[PDB]
């Protein structure tokens, strides 16, 4: 939730999430779900979004209904912010543990500093069980195993209640006497010195000394109880390993790209050159989490969110085997209610009417090439 | 105009504009002139100029004597700011349309954010005709063809005059009575409440209600008249395609570079190694829009501004065919009044006495290699 | 001095200084000492240190006990700040001239803007002689040879004394009369106009006119005496040539890296793959200026500061010739008091417990390969 309201061109021109898998659709409490996939950083990064020099891989959900057990970018655990390079592709994996029952829309997201949220496709996952069964065991380097759900709760309650009680006692010591009107009149009359006695001064001295001594003793006792402590671990982790992918033996030029403004579709003229890899055929156009597929060339079998999957939303004028070398100019039409449901038609309000997306080409043997396209998008009103 | 006053080293060390062409020297009104060429970004970019992450290709002229019909960087239209990389070469093309008659010095420039203006060579172009004949037709996506010279002029005049008249009427309603002295005396005397009557309150209420209602009705009518509107299109366009140029089979090392301070020339010792490409010969040294040529090796036939063209300003101790492999140390002398006219001799006031420029080598067949040189420049006073 | 107090991980993860040489250990006054070596910029640059876009090569010493005659980065003199790239290796050379007698700990350092100091290994150098024998001759472009120790000293003294005397005379002219109490009483009584006479006004006018005229005449005389002047030369020098080094035919993966917190050592599990270059053997681990060596494989003969040299501080479970192709998992133990002396054990207070260092592999013929390792460092308390 939160993507439909984001500018259409910003969603089109930031990060592209390609083949994704979810290990389970329905999980029990304390069971783990794995979300893997690839994300590509668009070369034409918008200028109002800072470069992903400081980026964090996040899980979009209405709260800690899951707990993120681990997250890996390129096989490396990423508990901190990371640095990503423009134009590179990265594998990502996220292992989550179920905490609260219910149906949850879970998304993979990249939070970018100086940019904001970049939400990926969301999937509905059902958690069955009771929240009281959730456990979060962690073993420390000191040899102690604790449960993070209730660890250190009683100590915090005790100390906060103790200090609150001390403050309440300090206020109530003075609250046993007339408070506001008689004291104000006495101060106005010049009898302020009569409002504080020697016993009050001794009580204040005792309160101050007891507070300081208790703080010192509590710090000493806490140090004795936990002689081994480390500061909070923070920093930006550089040197993320990107994917070394086969360059596309397929070249695609966008002649024109238009959308009818009333409109639930997008149309584009494309010149495609096959540089080998056998006769190929376009099977899918990915724009903003929406996948328009050509049923005759490719069929999704990964449980891609159906609200974002158009099984026959790709209409190519001529989708015949493009013999290696053939340069065919084709008119592709990407049509689906998701265009209007995911407010991609709101590119009419955007201060930049340019789109970007991914095209997937398959040969007879099923090998897939990914081609990256970007162009300006012209609205049609006649 | 405006380059002679810019620091000599800043002009030497930012952008180099090489082979340029102008389609016409004399044009009529509404006729188009094309300026094409190449620009190279110097690797040793000055630190006080921000990197050209946000750069705009501009035309330097005393105003809209021309209108910039289009501009292309690497074959791509660039109506917005673009991103350029240090050390890369780009083709550029600018098509301008003549608007005002007269002789105009036209320059191609790169405005760089956090840096300032980078002016290129200027050429004198004559426009013959009358300004009243200039037309700027534009066809909109709604099917309307308009002339940008006078489009929406009458509407703006009408609305501004209407609101100015309303304000004048509001002031003049109160201006029919004594204004300053009697009213001031009455306010001082305590008779302020007598200065505003019930009729005045009713008039003020009517003015407020009429203003609000007129604004609302005008907005509704404007929306009805123009139901299709888009916001201003802005942004920085990345992914500019640079030139893939042959690396210079010629290696040049600058041993020493000196200039006499009184002085109208510059001298340099150079070690040149030919790595193939047949016997070569130096034909031209480009510094800051100034081209020093060796008449025996090369002759300009592009109409390069004569104030910046020194046909025999390159004197090479030995400019004989440098057999592939020969490593000759030569003393080159670049001499021309342009050195003093374009204030390149003002490098003596610069906080950085280092120069950069381009050397052009030609073989027997006429093939040209471009070598890029940079060194510190030492003034000579004895 | 000043490195032991710097965070251990910051010292481990910034710049690595490898093979270094000092021309002399004991020098006389006016004699020169050359310090050469290589420095590598770590790929995982810490986020709190700005990238070395503006870096200066500096000499760490308690003052001008030496004078830095020259400094070269990649064979190019670097009197100004320079730009360095992450992940590149550079040669550096520094020629210093002895000025003051005594024993001096001299370090090579890289000052990085927005980062702070990066100190390298320090060496003790003895200077014998008298400071009065030190000379700093410099020949100017005007044909004058001067000594920078005493040049322009007398002129500065004369002008400062002259202006101080003028100010003292101005104060003392008024100081001959009663100063504070009688004048205050007269001003309070309304007799302020009697405290300044016409002669005082004439004296003030003469002082003002003489000051302005003297300033103008002094400027004119200084211009006449030195008709050739240049501004201060400043700027950041880009285009530093890095080393083109053989990629390591040796691959090393860090399985685990741990240190006992009481502790004077560090332990690591490593998987090493030989990709040719004959049977190899680990001979040295460099962490933070500390070099742990395996005496049986390599011996230092460069006079590396002994406080930072552990001749037998590298213990490899199996350090037998790793036949090209062999993938052996070995347990290496780097032990030395320098770990505690140079406060590398203070990584326990660091907000980032990750280390980086260099491994040196030698074959039978003595050829050396450098492998770069980085991992998180886990403290052991049991
Ligand atoms: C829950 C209260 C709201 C917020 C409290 C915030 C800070 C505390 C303020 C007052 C503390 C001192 C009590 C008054 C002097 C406590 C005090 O003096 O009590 C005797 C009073 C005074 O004697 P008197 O002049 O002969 O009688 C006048 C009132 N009948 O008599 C009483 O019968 C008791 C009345 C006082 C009861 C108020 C207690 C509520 C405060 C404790 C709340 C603790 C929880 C805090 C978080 C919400
Ligand atoms: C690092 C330097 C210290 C900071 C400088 C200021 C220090 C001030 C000193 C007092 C100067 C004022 C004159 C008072 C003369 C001595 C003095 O302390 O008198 C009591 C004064 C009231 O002043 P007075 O009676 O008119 O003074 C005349 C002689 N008694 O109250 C206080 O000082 C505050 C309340 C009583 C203090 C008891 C200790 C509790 C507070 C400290 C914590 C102790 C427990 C430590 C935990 C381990
Ligand atoms: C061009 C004027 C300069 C700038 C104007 C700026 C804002 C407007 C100020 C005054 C408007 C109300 C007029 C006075 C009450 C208009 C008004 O009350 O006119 C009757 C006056 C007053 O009657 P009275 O007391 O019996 O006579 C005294 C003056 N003789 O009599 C007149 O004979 C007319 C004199 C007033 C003429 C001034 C008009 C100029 C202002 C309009 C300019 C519009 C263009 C604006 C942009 C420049
Ligand atoms: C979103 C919330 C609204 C903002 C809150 C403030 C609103 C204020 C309300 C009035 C409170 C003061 C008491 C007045 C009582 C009602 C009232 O409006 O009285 C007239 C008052 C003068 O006060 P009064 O006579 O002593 O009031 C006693 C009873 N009449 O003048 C005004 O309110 C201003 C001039 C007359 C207003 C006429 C409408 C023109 C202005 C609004 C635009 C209407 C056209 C819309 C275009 C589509
Ligand atoms: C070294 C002094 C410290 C700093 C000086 C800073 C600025 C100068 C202040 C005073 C200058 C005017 C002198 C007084 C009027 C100089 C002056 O009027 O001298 C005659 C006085 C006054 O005559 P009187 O009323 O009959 O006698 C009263 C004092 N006996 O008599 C004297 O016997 C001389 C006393 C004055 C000597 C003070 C001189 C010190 C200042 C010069 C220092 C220069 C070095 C500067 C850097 C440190
Ligand atoms: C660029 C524009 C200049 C700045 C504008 C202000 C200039 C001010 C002028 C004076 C106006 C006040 C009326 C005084 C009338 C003329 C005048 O200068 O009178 C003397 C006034 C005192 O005023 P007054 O006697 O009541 O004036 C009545 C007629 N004399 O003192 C001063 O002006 C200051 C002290 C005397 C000046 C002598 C010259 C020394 C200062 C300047 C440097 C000269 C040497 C140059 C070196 C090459
Ligand atoms: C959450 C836990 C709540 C803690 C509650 C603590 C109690 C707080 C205040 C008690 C007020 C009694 C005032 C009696 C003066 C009532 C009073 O003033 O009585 C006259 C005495 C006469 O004493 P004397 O013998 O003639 O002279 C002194 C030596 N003999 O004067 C005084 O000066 C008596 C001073 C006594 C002050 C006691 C207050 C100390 C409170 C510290 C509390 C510590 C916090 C808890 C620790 C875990
Ligand atoms: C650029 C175009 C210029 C537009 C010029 C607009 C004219 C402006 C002001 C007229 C002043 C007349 C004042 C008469 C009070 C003169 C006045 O006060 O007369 C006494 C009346 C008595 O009226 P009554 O009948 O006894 O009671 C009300 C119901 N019957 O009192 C009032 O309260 C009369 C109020 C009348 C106010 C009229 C002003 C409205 C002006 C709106 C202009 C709209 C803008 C143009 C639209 C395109
Ligand atoms: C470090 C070097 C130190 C320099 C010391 C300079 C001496 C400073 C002040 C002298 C005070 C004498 C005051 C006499 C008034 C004492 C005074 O006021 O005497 C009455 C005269 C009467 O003169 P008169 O003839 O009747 O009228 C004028 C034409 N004839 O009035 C005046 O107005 C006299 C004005 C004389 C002022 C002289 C002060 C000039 C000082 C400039 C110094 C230059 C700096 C050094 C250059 C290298
Ligand atoms: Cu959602
Ligand atoms: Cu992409
Ligand atoms: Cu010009
Ligand atoms: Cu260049
Ligand atoms: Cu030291
Ligand atoms: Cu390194």
């Amino acid at each position: 939730h939160g993507e439909k309201s984001q500018a259409a061109f910003m969603r089109m021109r930031t990060i592209h999430w390609y083949d994704l898998s979810w290990s389970k659709e329905k999980v029990k409490i304390n069971e783990t779900v794995e979300i893997k996939g690839k994300f590509h950083v668009f070369e034409g990064w918008p200028e109002t979004v800072d470069e992903p020099d400081v980026a964090f891989l996040n899980v979009g959900m209405p709260g800690p209904v899951f707990i993120r057990k681990e997250s890996y970018i390129g096989g490396q655990l990423v508990p901190r912010s990371v640095r990503l390079e423009i134009g590179k592709t990265y594998d990502f994996r996220v292992v989550l543990k179920a905490r609260r029952p219910g149906d949850w829309h879970v998304h993979t997201m990249m939070n970018v500093q100086g940019g904001g949220p970049i939400i990926g496709p969301g999937k509905w996952i059902t958690v069955e069980g009771s929240m009281s069964e959730f456990r979060n065991p962690v073993t420390t380097l000191t040899g102690q195993t604790v449960d993070l759900e209730n660890y250190n709760e009683g100590n915090t309650y005790f100390w906060h209640a103790f200090w609150f009680a001390i403050g309440v006692a300090w206020i109530g010591y003075w609250s046993r006497r007339p408070i506001f009107i008689p004291r104000l009149l006495m101060v106005d009359a010049g009898r302020a010195d009569e409002l504080v006695s020697a016993t009050d001064r001794k009580v204040a001295m005792g309160f101050l000394a007891a507070t300081i001594l208790i703080v010192v003793m509590a710090m000493s006792s806490a140090n004795s109880k936990y002689p081994i402590t480390i500061p909070l671990q923070a920093g930006t982790m550089r040197g993320m390993k990107p994917l070394e992918l086969p360059a596309p033996t397929v070249s695609v030029k966008v002649e024109d790209a238009t959308y009818r403004v009333p409109g639930r579709a997008m149309r584009m003229k494309l010149t495609i050159t096959n540089h080998g890899n056998s006769p190929i055929r376009l099977g899918e156009f990915y724009t903003a989490s929406v996948r328009f597929l050509d049923s005759d060339v490719y069929k999704d079998t990964t449980g891609y969110p159906e609200d974002l999957l158009a099984e026959d939303g790709l209409s190519v004028s001529d989708n015949s085997p493009l013999a290696p070398g053939e340069t065919r100019t084709v008119d592709v039409t990407a049509s689906d209610a998701a265009w209007e449901v995911y407010r991609l038609s709101d590119i009419i309000y955007d201060p930049d009417s340019r789109f970007a997306g991914l095209l997937f080409f398959f040969d007879a043997t099923g090998n897939r090439q990914v081609v990256q396209i970007d162009a300006p998008l012209i609205p049609s009103f006649m």
